[PDB]
RNA sequence: CUCGUAUGGCGCAGUGGUAGCGCAGCAGAUUGCAAAUCUGUUGGUCCUUAGUUCGAUCCUGAGUGCGAG
RNA sequence: CUCGUAUGGCGCAGUGGUAGCGCAGCAGAUUGCAAAUCUGUUGGUCCUUAGUUCGAUCCUGAGUGCGAG
């Protein structure tokens, strides 16, 4: 019965907290998911508790990666799913914890193998793949599987070339081994959401980036650029690894209220990671493990411990206990957040393209819509009603010469 | 990949009717579950759409068997799993729908494969098994493996009987193979309930029993009597068939007021059926997929089209379609249906024995009761009140002679 | 006119001293029998009355409801 | 009392014919980069008021808040 528990969420709530009781309640080691906790040291501004309240709960995939270093998906892939090998063959629980919500699609049926096939992607193949040109890499994807041409723009590099590298190394098309795809999930699990309020959130996320300071977020930021010099670098590559953490890039430039160019920027990119992963719960997590997930009120601290620690371990118990949990699932203060209407609805369905041929950007590419909704919504958009009106108004020097 | 479409329900809403009206639209076979549409003819009373409004619609496993055969709950687990089998090489899809709720306990990965070690039970093994007395063979299974033990109770026989020959023939307890069961689902499935409030759907289960006679339920069970008289199978083989079909028994004193005597007890057995129906349902498939079904208002049939009929449509695309459902999952009137507390919370999870030293039944055993819940129903019942105040009373008296 | 019977929603057992069984109902169970099987439990204080009595549901008479020649 | 000056949520441009830019904010995407990367979009009756001009956000008269001796 390989179970595992998962607890996602915005930060301020206290994951790194709760996978504290989680842990010796019930015997297990907590695994991390944060694309930054994963860089040596350098604590405080990159969030981690100090070890002396990790309760001796051995933690696995973090703070190990060398600053000079790039931390990516697949890395995650295998260092994650090797730590729950050692957690599982110890008979202790895994409980992975962890921000990049993205990375949670490890633990169950949604990777894409690529290595255990050696098509040799011969030289007309590579020239494809690895061209400059965006639209060129993308029409070749529209010819062969135009099924999953449709579902991503013809501006999306990343997307596009990913989805063309996996018809040619695996030969078959990307869109059939989608349509027949486990989605199922790797080891019984059990999420929780420990979610809170956006405004306190934020009230509570930015007092948080000023009281960061005191810690020693000085230091640890001056540390950091240290590390910059001896080795240069420029923004080639200084702008992928630890340098995202929130800190460095605001102190960059204002080292080569001019204090509030760094704090305000910095409590903006904060809730900006913030609202970006409550999207990816209810837009992506959610709707892929069918609703089955339990949200826990972080809003209101001082009821933290009734609202979330007991009833984490209650609803955390039965999970191990192999008994089907009683909770309600959600408190009816936070009962919408599950509702298909906060969740799934806000999905897209609609992949049929539209091109506006009254319209383009600075790439010269006319406008790309996707989905009648928002086909209709360009189509309305100050922009086309300018481009439209100065397009007939244009028009309109021909009546005064004929 | 393979998919499926089960319809629950009672029987009074339109699950056959509403079988047919997809498993053309998205092209599949509807396979049956109906404990009683599994006999040759005989439907007027046995329930099961007649070919008129068939549509030419493929209907597997039913009227397969004959009057003199006793089906359980293998017969199906084989012949359901093979008819699925045609069905998902031959470019359809299975629409299960049914009445016996239980056996659709085979859509998924649960019980045990005691087939593949045929082992022979030594003659003290099957002595034990076969064994006349309740608790002897209770016993048995106490000492090895007491945790299955206690999740029975001591004159279930079936059960403990059935838990002990998997302990013999497996070598392994059946406590550890549950403890460590999949309990996932085999082929992606859509559950659907097609539900309907108490009150009316036994108000049309009764006018169904009325006019159920005109259709010709006389015949029916006339041919069923006909069938009673070769070989004239006494009390002994009337439990174990066709027999059991409504009418049968409920008419044999009609051929050895006296029209109510079957009238009402027709229609109160029809009730029952619907009743437990909808607790298994409630109690064991919902808790079990873990809330993952989608329900369907069927109370007011003059809305049913539209309640029932389009919003199954809808539904059941999106599943075969690959692309998640924004259904509510379940209209705000029939909401509660299903919460935690309208389902797994009515389960047990007590399983700590209790036995009352001062009550006993007419079997001469004492009382025992399973959960402190009910343990404390016991000790309230006017039985044991009883039974304990006509027993300080012949014990007081002794209190007296000194 | 002859005679028994006249108890939980219905069909029944029963004792001078304060009551039961099955059906139904409610409820739990269900990892080859599930329209089965198992387990628990809510409803009467014995049609009505006056007496017979240390006290009657069970005793006597009667008003009354059913069963018969 | 004489001069500067007020342009969408924040900061700035800007033209005689009815407005932008950066930043926020909102929305969609995501099956080896995801704190990334991609795509779309809502905000102002250009301070108040009165005039020359056919036209006023930009010219002129005071009007009001803000800053300057
Ligand atoms: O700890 P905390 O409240 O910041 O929460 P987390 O560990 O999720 O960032
Ligand atoms: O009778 P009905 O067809 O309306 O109900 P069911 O189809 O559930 O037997
Ligand atoms: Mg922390
Ligand atoms: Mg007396
Ligand atoms: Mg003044
Ligand atoms: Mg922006
Ligand atoms: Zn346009
Ligand atoms: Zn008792």
């Amino acid at each position: 019965s390989k179970k595992v528990i998962v607890i996602a969420g915005t930060t301020g709530v206290g994951k790194s907290q709760l996978s504290i009781q989680l842990a010796q309640k019930f015997n297990g080691e907590v695994i991390n998911s944060d694309s930054m906790q994963v860089y040596k040291d350098i604590p405080i501004i990159t969030n981690k508790h100090p070890l002396q309240e990790r309760e001796g709960i051995p933690h696995h995939v973090m703070n190990h990666v060398d600053w000079s270093e790039e931390y990516y998906s697949h890395r995650f892939e295998t260092e994650c799913m090797n730590a729950i090998e050692d957690i599982h063959r110890r008979g202790k629980i895994p409980i992975v914890v962890g921000g990049t919500h993205y990375y949670l699609q490890t633990l169950f049926n949604k990777r894409v193998d690529t290595k255990s096939s050696e098509r040799k992607l011969t030289r007309k193949q590579l020239d494809i793949l690895e061209s400059t040109d965006p639209d060129v890499i993308y029409n070749t994807l529209v010819k062969c599987d135009p099924d999953i041409a449709t579902k991503y723009h013809p501006n999306d590099y990343r997307r596009v070339q990913r989805m063309l590298e996996i018809y040619y190394k695996t030969g078959k098309k990307p869109s059939e081994t989608f349509n027949e795809q486990k989605i199922t999930l790797k080891f019984d699990t059990l999420f929780l959401w420990l979610y809170s309020k956006p405004e306190p959130l934020f009230q509570r996320l930015d007092d948080r980036v000023d009281d960061m300071l005191e810690r020693g977020a000085l230091q640890e930021i001056k540390q950091l650029y240290e590390y910059y010099s001896q080795n240069k670098f420029t923004p080639e590559q200084c702008e992928n690894g630890v340098w995202q953490v929130i800190g460095f890039k605001e102190f960059l430039p204002w080292l080569t209220v001019k204090l509030e160019d760094c704090i305000e920027r910095m409590k903006t990119r904060t809730r900006q990671y913030a609202k970006r992963q409550v999207k990816w719960i209810k837009k992506m997590l959610i709707p892929d493990i069918k609703g089955d997930i339990y949200l826990l009120d972080a809003t209101d601290l001082s009821q933290w411990d009734t609202n979330a620690s007991q009833r984490a371990i209650a609803i955390s118990n039965d999970f191990i206990s192999n008994r089907p949990i009683k909770q309600e699932r959600a408190p009816k203060a936070l009962e919408e957040l599950l509702s298909k209407g906060e969740t799934t609805m806000k999905k897209l369905d609609d992949w049929t393209h539209y091109t506006c041929n009254v319209c383009r950007n600075a790439d010269g590419k006319n406008v790309v819509a996707i989905g009648e909704k928002y086909w209709k919504i360009h189509l309305g958009s100050r922009r086309h009603k300018s481009n439209l009106k100065r397009n007939t108004r244009q028009a309109d020097f021909e009546k005064w010469k004929i």
